[PDB]
């Protein structure tokens, strides 16, 4: 086998790059390029070839459940040998990877790009017929809830043609015409779900703030669990036009309500959503983790008011290990040297005052540490 390499588009999904490689190389469809190529991993005894999916829809090394790895080494092999030119294979695919997003939700990540497991569309993958007919390709965008709105053309994304049978551009192709009733796909205007979209793929739209890709994400995934329903476009938007104020409203209108509802006062109860839901966005940088950063900022300054009220709540060794990102024997080896004072893991001995001064002292990154927000 010996492919010729479609013109590089560095947004362009894992999907549609195998598509255009069957389109340009003569296949009848992708389903039969993948079959062959598959035919030829394993002429040339790949190791992984009995595994190289023939479904267009479980292509991505996430979707593999234990041969992730030797679906990677296929797509080395693959760019480094059957191409008149390397193509950039590794980096379109969405791969698992181990980081997370506070609380508890995974993530995937595609070149350098981490998303939240959350916002990575589970079933029919819409698009924009217009960049389909237009460029010829498919957006990796796509594939992640939150990006509904084409940030190019500020159309809604569409799921469906006027026929209600769903178009999918991975299995009905990338022309953007319907497979039942053959007509190309027609459209159906929000200001804040466009900034949101332009947002998202990595351009500036004020109010929204400069960050990393990954924290963008990261902050539709905090505003999801803060407003507990799918996103909300419009008060997104209008939660960074009133930045910082209106998160600092959200803190103090959060701790008051607890105040009203002393010496047993524990961070979570005073703070608990907030504070753990805010650590790993997707992590404790302070630059990019502007929540993270803000809400530190905010306590260390209210720290000693009102007697010590901030200081003196109450904390477990399992939450500061969540703080300064250590692991549970450093807690218990600080106890003992006399580092920290006061075994049990959830018992509350700790106070946050000394937990924040010990991330000064001991647990401050070139990232997780107190100077950005100064
Ligand atoms: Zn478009
Ligand atoms: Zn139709």
């Amino acid at each position: 086998m010996f492919l010729q390499r479609p013109k590089p588009y560095s947004d362009e999904s894992l999907e549609s790059f195998f598509i255009r490689v069957a389109n340009k190389n003569g296949y009848g469809d992708v389903h039969r390029f993948l079959e062959a190529t598959k035919r030829f991993l394993q002429d040339i005894d790949h190791n992984g070839y009995q595994t190289f999916p023939t479904d267009i829809t479980r292509i991505n090394p996430y979707s593999a459940k234990n041969s992730s790895s030797a679906r990677t080494a296929s797509f080395l092999k693959l760019a480094q040998l059957t191409f008149n030119e390397p193509p950039e294979l590794l980096g379109l695919a969405i791969n698992r990877t181990n980081m997370k997003y506070s609380p508890s939700t995974s993530a995937v990540v595609r070149g350098a790009e981490v998303f939240p497991r959350s916002l990575l569309r589970t079933h029919s993958i819409p698009c924009c017929p217009l960049c389909l007919r237009e460029n010829g390709y498919a957006s990796y965008l796509w594939h992640f809830q939150g990006y509904e709105y084409c940030h190019s053309h500020n159309v809604p994304l569409i799921t469906t043609c006027s026929c209600g049978k769903e178009f999918d551009y991975r299995v009905s192709g990338l022309k953007g015409i319907c497979c039942k009733c053959k007509e190309p796909i027609t459209l159906t205007g929000h200001e804040a779900a466009c900034t949101v979209s332009n947002w998202l793929a990595g351009h500036e739209s004020k109010p929204l703030p400069n960050l990393p890709k990954s924290y963008r994400w990261g902050l539709v995934h905090w505003w999801m669990g803060i407003k507990d329903s799918e996103f909300d476009h419009f008060s997104f938007v209008q939660f960074f036009s009133n930045w910082p104020r209106s998160f600092h409203s959200i803190i103090e209108d959060e701790v008051e309500f607890n105040l009203e509802h002393t010496s047993e006062l524990r961070l979570k109860d005073l703070l608990g959503r907030l504070f753990f839901g805010s650590i790993r966005l997707p992590e404790r940088n302070l630059q990019h983790n502007i929540i993270l950063g803000e809400l530190l900022c905010y306590l260390e300054n209210r720290l000693w008011q009102d007697k010590g009220l901030i200081a003196n709540l109450k904390m477990n060794a399992l939450e500061a290990t969540v703080m300064l990102n250590c692991s549970l024997d450093q807690i218990a080896s600080m106890v003992e040297q006399r580092i920290l004072k006061p075994l049990d893991v959830t018992d509350y001995l700790f106070h946050f005052g000394d937990i924040f001064c010990l991330w000064l002292a001991e647990f401050q990154s070139d990232e997780f540490n107190r100077s950005f927000y100064v």
